RNA sequence: AGGA
């Protein structure tokens, strides 16, 4: 559709990669808009700034390889830190396909909502979500916010670590002087930098001026003079001035330094641009732009973030540089992600990482031990018909389960403007193998959703209103975090799931699952167009048939099972083709009905 | 139409 062509001939003309993109709303085809196996993030959200800032951080080896590598070890306790694991983890496993960050921003929704670091964190945060049009100073905001969010958290998780604090943490002594002749410092760690409106090029003196300044500004007019003795692996920088020297710096050539060498010498820090010009003592380290976060003004005067990436190849000692829309992924050059002479252009996160430590390959979570505890135990909040799970039943890379979910409607269309919300419910999963435990189920767990539904759908989802945790229908309610790792270990050891619209859940559910391990009994006894009903398909091939009223997940996800097998015998002896049509006919003389 |  000559969509990914990411340069122009004028400069006031911005390429059709950085356009707006149509909403997802439904089968859409994805090739035209990355041939790489890098993912990309469904716009359908709520918040639609920090899915261009979640693609900044997958692609540092230090913080991908942990955030991922807390997958191991069951914490619930920390939402935001195993909801980005997750994320981060479903998008390298999906190897191109679409993702959604739905389920890490109904987590990150659910923290802010708690508010009843400072309160302004949190208040900030709320209102851009509700209401995309990109803000001034709004992106850099976020990014303060959730690695502050994250080395809260991690701080909490088993075996606490401290490793995002070893990457991102800036020792910064605030000295002030309170009155003549009296210093008073304070030694906070901070996971960021900020830039001001620094007074007079290359971005270099912007990061010495923000690691060393002087400000005279208070409550009297004492001046104040904060400064950090520390490098740490990943420098996170969140530019932010006026548009007045915003223009100052697209004509400014090789403004944004790719790659530079700095240390501190004396109680400042100085960075330059060769290994040979700097000076001071002996050690010294170098740092390479590990990718930046830029906003686009449009041309119809409509705003948007991208977000450029840099990954090194192991095998060709290179840079591959990549430029990351919604879902329009591109393959680009150096000189062309560099480049700030474009009037629409205007960085706004800016990140360093060590040149030593940027080689580093990403380690997935099937490198370490994982904990699959959590399939044999169970994790009921309040305290008021399924087997559970016994060390011997060992999931293995073809175990056959059988899943159906359930889920309430929470807000509308919105239309004007795309159909927004619908979080999980209600899932359950049952035994695949057969043999004595055959057909039944052995986990039927509830969420613990508590924000204001609109819509229950007793008639399809049938669930009653007992949602609210403590007050109604106190039935195996677990939360929703909890479920979600019973169902990624599934998918982690490779076990093989069988459903009716399986395609579907999953997308609500928020989690990819690849093509080798579903058994869609949709697919299966699919004939063109007018697919076919769970309850009339079981009451035409087999004979159990209730009415269809207030459906139930363990049943819909019983018949599913055995409709499966039902495919198999009609595959093995030479039958299912010409069933295939026998139902076509007894149901379009019929007008599918029972 | 399925899918809730």
């Amino acid at each position: 559709s000559d969509i990914q062509t990411y340069t122009s001939i004028n400069k006031y003309e911005v390429p059709p990669a950085y356009s707006r993109l149509p909403l997802t709303s439904d089968n859409f085809d994805f090739t035209p808009f990355n041939n790489t196996e890098y993912s990309g993030l469904d716009p359908d959200v709520d918040n639609h700034y920090t899915n261009a800032i979640i693609q900044l951080y997958r692609f540092i080896p230090e913080m991908f390889n942990f955030v991922v590598g807390c997958l191991k070890d069951e914490n619930f306790e920390t939402t935001l830190l195993t909801d980005l694991g997750y994320l981060f983890d479903m998008m390298e496993r999906s190897h191109g396909k679409i993702c959604s960050s739905s389920n890490f921003q109904a987590s990150l929704k659910s923290l802010t909502d708690k508010r009843q670091e400072p309160q302004e964190h949190l208040e900030e945060y709320l209102e851009s979500l509700c209401i995309e049009s990109i803000k001034r100073n709004m992106p850099q905001k976020f990014n303060r916010f959730l690695l502050s969010q994250l080395i809260k958290e991690e701080a909490q998780t088993v075996n606490h670590n401290i490793t995002l604090n070893q990457c991102f943490g800036l020792e910064t002594e605030i000295r002030t002087e309170c009155s003549c002749d009296h210093y008073d410092t304070t030694v906070k760690l901070l996971p960021s930098l900020s830039i001001s409106g620094i007074n007079k090029q290359n971005i270099l003196p912007y990061i010495e001026y923000a690691m060393k300044n002087v400000t005279q500004k208070n409550s009297e007019t004492i001046t104040q003079e904060c400064t950090v003795k520390n490098l740490p692996s990943v420098l996170s920088l969140e530019l932010s001035l006026l548009d007045t020297e915003f223009s100052n710096i697209r004509s400014s050539k090789n403004w944004l330094t790719s790659e530079f060498y700095g240390s501190i010498i004396k109680n400042k820090a100085v960075l330059r641009s060769t290994a040979s010009e700097l000076k001071g003592t002996s050690h010294i380290f170098k740092y390479e732009l590990n990718g930046y976060v830029a906003k686009i003004t449009d041309n119809n005067n409509e705003t948007r973030l991208v977000t450029y990436v840099k990954k090194y190849n192991p095998k060709e000692n290179c840079f591959k540089w990549l430029m990351f829309n919604d879902y329009l992924v591109v393959e680009i050059t150096e000189e062309e992600a560099l480049k700030m002479t474009y009037p629409w252009k205007t960085p706004e996160i800016i990140i360093y990482c060590d040149a030593e430590e940027l080689r580093k390959p990403f380690f997935s979570v099937d490198t370490y031990s994982i904990n699959y505890d959590i399939l044999f135990r169970d994790y009921f909040a309040n305290g008021i018909e399924y087997k559970l799970l016994t060390h011997d039943e060992a999931p293995k890379s073809g175990t056959l389960v059988a899943i159906d979910a359930a889920f309430v409607s929470l807000q509308s269309e919105l239309c004007e403007i795309r159909p927004k919300r619908t979080a999980l419910a209600r899932i359950s999963i049952i035994r695949g193998e057969e043999g004595e435990l055959y057909g039944v189920p052995f986990v039927d767990d509830y969420v613990v959703n508590t924000n204001h539904i609109e819509d229950y759908l007793t008639r399809y989802s049938g669930i009653l209103p007992g949602d609210l945790d403590p007050e109604k229908s106190t039935k195996r309610l677990v939360r929703r975090n909890v479920v979600y790792r019973k169902v990624w270990l599934l998918m982690q050891l490779g076990c093989v799931f069988v459903g009716h619209g399986l395609n579907n859940d999953f997308k609500h559910i928020n989690i990819n699952v690849p093509r080798n391990q579903i058994r869609d009994t949709a697919i299966y006894f699919l004939q063109g167009k007018r697919y076919l009903s769970l309850r009339y398909l079981a009451y035409v091939l087999l004979g159990m048939n209730i009415q269809e009223g207030n459906h139930d997940s363990i049943e819909d996800a019983h018949t599913a099972l055995i409709l499966y097998k039902k495919y198999l015998h009609l595959k093995e002896k030479a039958i299912f083709e010409k069933v295939l049509n026998s139902v076509y006919e007894e149901g379009r003389a019929h007008n599918f009905k029972v």
